[PDB]
């Protein structure tokens, strides 16, 4: 009849000892759901407890019903803001208690309750995220007999399409909590399939794929922006047999003999709609492993025609450029007739330019800042053109300064004729982990050079006593092997600056050469790619953003695949042909 | 470094925080330390997350 | 038994630690056992809410607050070539 007495009793589980207690609650006028029996701190209850602590529960939910109760106790909420939503039937659920489950369900308990307490978000510390429903928890947490029940029993069924605060359905949920672990990709590949069965047999009417959360992506197209390859990977080639063909997304068109050709579905991955998957992947995606997404059996084959049939395009741009860069040498070598008309294009290139690649910055602005790596020479183009057109302001308001601007941005320009080297092979090493750590290290040894460099300029100086200038250029020059090394005889300390010269020598030599030794280990232990996977996704970036079209004109865009009815139901699919000699369809003839 | 470094200056000696937190194992109480970790192949002191 | 020290006054412990013995250093620090044997164990689990767990590794004489602690032996007091390898340990990895 106590808040500390009845607490205790329920963890033991034995309803003996828990007698006169619904005569208690009658003669105080007090409920179950009062905050006199919660914990307080976080509104825990009596029936929480008992869950936690695993037959006593059907006598508690019984004494609720000779009480003129209002509110139900089994579908008391947290109140605490770090756990708030998590009601019984989530404990239930996650103690993997199936008979609990039941008995929770069959008394009334709500299964669309939301869990949208703290830890239940999507946190960087201490947090778990299963959507916010309790059919979420159950598909996250390999019960299979829990979902079972939760979606085909009499009192109350769990819908598949209900959404958490943020959107997430069920679906959702199971892309969010996906690691790419071997562990994690069977637990997430194997739910997901069954889900999707069992949805077709729940609700065919409704697709459940096409559901998108808050932020509008598809679960297919949420797997893509997250970085969940291996979901990804199975989503995106898909088959089931004939009671569920129209669930799958890869299709078989003729087999003749070793050959074969497969249709892969083009609903949400190719570009001719927007906010697609190959927009998503190579420009909303942040997840390091980026390369690795292009590499897919679609994805590889798709992205190659479209760079196929623009690759004319991308060597018209390569030349245009050339011809300009050409066109700006001469007119800077000669700047002190057709000159005057020279000037006129180098105004208008540089404006052209400018135009153009704020054009870029103003469609994207988030792409650059969370993968500088990944469209570094958009920056370096902006700069180009900007100078360019200021450096002929300066021109036209003489100041006599346009020269210095001009010259850097005469050698700025030809640097920027190195962004079109991606267009082919060039060996190298292949990867965007390494690029940024050798930049990093490199900038790091050129600041450690120079303080040296200068740290022993002023030694030499001060030693010797031009300036630090004339010095600190003379022991740059050992670098480029043209040091000056000579016994100076007029000097006090003539020994002590030899001493030292000879000292940065050898300090210079160790230097550099720890660099290459440096540089040698991440060549080392690197791992070439066979399929380029990361010259493959720099080639992606440039087909997405020229199939655009420029500025001046844009270009529409044509659909890619063929239309065709699998059976009706009509998919933009994709002709793939394969070729295989150990395993021995839609169409009837091959074609 | 950072064991030295929280030794402090010579010239002003810093206190030391202890690290961790007192719990009653269960009784016996242990400075234990938090760590949390996440593992999806295998399906307690406390009651309730925390 | 733990925090018997011999004449150097080291605990089997902080021993294991000096003298570069990993593999049993490491099984100490990190050391479960059940009901029966529970207050005999050093790794606890605070709760368990599905795929997320948190253990408490309890820092009797690792942590550093207390002098000859097990960071100071294994970082200074120890000459084994493996002295790397002990602080990637699971519990003074993340202390
Ligand atoms: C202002 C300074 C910055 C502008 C100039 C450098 C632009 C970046 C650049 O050129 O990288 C260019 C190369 O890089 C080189 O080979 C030379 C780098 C110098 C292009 O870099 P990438 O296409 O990412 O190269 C990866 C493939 N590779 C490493 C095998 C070549
Ligand atoms: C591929 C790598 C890792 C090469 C190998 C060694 C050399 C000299 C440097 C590396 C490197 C970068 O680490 C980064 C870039 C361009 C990134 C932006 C530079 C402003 C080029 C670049 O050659
Ligand atoms: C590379 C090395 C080792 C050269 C060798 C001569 C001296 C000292 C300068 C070094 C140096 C950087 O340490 C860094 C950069 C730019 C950093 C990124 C380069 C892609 C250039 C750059 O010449």
């Amino acid at each position: 009849f106590d808040r500390d007495r009845l607490f205790s009793v329920v963890s033991r589980g034995v309803p003996e000892e828990l007698t006169g207690l619904l005569e208690y609650l009658r003669w105080n006028s007090k409920y179950l759901t009062d905050s006199a029996y919660t914990e307080g701190s976080t509104g825990k209850t009596c029936l929480m407890k008992a869950v936690l602590n695993l037959a006593c529960i059907m006598p508690l939910l019984q004494i609720d019903k000779d009480s003129g109760n209002p509110k139900l106790l089994v579908n008391a909420q947290c109140t605490d803001e770090f756990y708030q939503g998590h009601s019984a039937l989530h404990i239930a659920i996650e103690k993997r208690s199936l008979q609990c489950v039941k008995l929770l369900v069959e008394n009334g308990a709500d299964v669309h309750l939301r869990a949208c307490g703290r830890f239940f978000q999507k946190h960087q510390g201490t947090c778990f995220y299963f959507g916010e429903l309790p059919l979420s928890l159950a598909a996250c947490t390999k019960q299979w007999d829990v979902v079972t029940y939760l979606l085909e029993n009499p009192h109350q069924p769990a819908s598949l399409e209900a959404t958490d605060s943020l959107g997430n359905t069920v679906l959702h949920a199971l892309v969010m909590i996906a690691d790419n672990s071997p562990e994690n990709s069977a637990l997430v590949i194997h739910m997901y399939d069954g889900l999707l069965q069992m949805g077709a047999r729940l609700c065919p009417t409704v697709q459940l794929e096409e559901i998108s959360n808050h932020q509008g992506l598809t679960p297919l197209k949420l797997a893509a922006k997250e970085g969940k390859i291996e979901i990804f990977r199975h989503i995106l080639q898909r088959e089931f047999s004939g009671p569920y063909q129209p669930l799958s997304r890869k299709f078989t068109e003729w087999c003749y003999g070793p050959v074969r050709v497969s249709l892969y579905d083009l609903s949400s991955v190719d570009s001719w709609e927007k906010n697609s998957v190959l927009e998503i992947i190579a420009f909303h995606c942040k997840s390091p492993n980026r390369h690795r997404m292009v590499v897919l059996e679609p994805l590889n084959k798709l992205l190659q025609e479209k760079w196929d049939r623009l690759v004319s395009r991308f060597f018209f741009n390569f030349a245009c450029y050339l011809v300009y860069m050409f066109i700006f040498t001469v007119v800077a070598y000669h700047q002190p007739s057709m000159l005057l008309l020279g000037h006129i294009l180098i105004l208008l290139g540089g404006i052209y330019l400018l135009l153009g690649q704020l054009w870029y910055f103003w469609r994207r602005r988030l792409f650059i800042w969370i993968s500088f790596m990944d469209s570094y020479f958009e920056i370096l183009f902006l700069l180009q053109a900007l100078l360019t057109v200021l450096s002929q302001v300066l021109r036209f308001m003489e100041t006599e300064w346009y020269l210095p601007l001009l010259v850097l941005s005469l050698v700025l320009g030809w640097l920027n004729l190195l962004y079109y080297t991606r267009g082919f092979q060039h060996t190298g090493i292949y990867s965007v982990m390494i690029q940024k750590v050798i930049l990093r290290d490199l900038l790091r040894f050129l600041l450690v050079y120079l303080v040296f460099l200068f740290g022993f300029a002023v030694a030499l100086v001060s030693l010797s006593r031009r300036s630090i200038l004339d010095a600190s250029l003379e022991l740059f020059k050992f670098t480029i092997g043209m040091g000056e090394l000579a016994f100076q005889e007029q000097l006090r300390f003539r020994g002590v600056v030899l001493l030292l010269l000879l000292a940065y020598v050898l300090l210079t030599y160790v230097l550099l050469l720890n660099m290459l030794i440096a540089l040698m280990s991440e060549t080392v232990n690197h791992v070439a790619d066979n399929s380029w996977s990361i010259w493959k996704l720099q080639k992606a970036i440039s087909v997405l953003e020229m199939e655009n079209g420029y500025w001046w004109c844009r270009r529409k865009k044509h659909r890619e695949g063929r239309l065709l009815k699998v059976g009706p139901d009509e998919r933009w699919c994709f002709r793939v042909e394969e070729v295989n000699w150990a395993a021995w369809t839609l169409s009837e003839d091959p074609s």
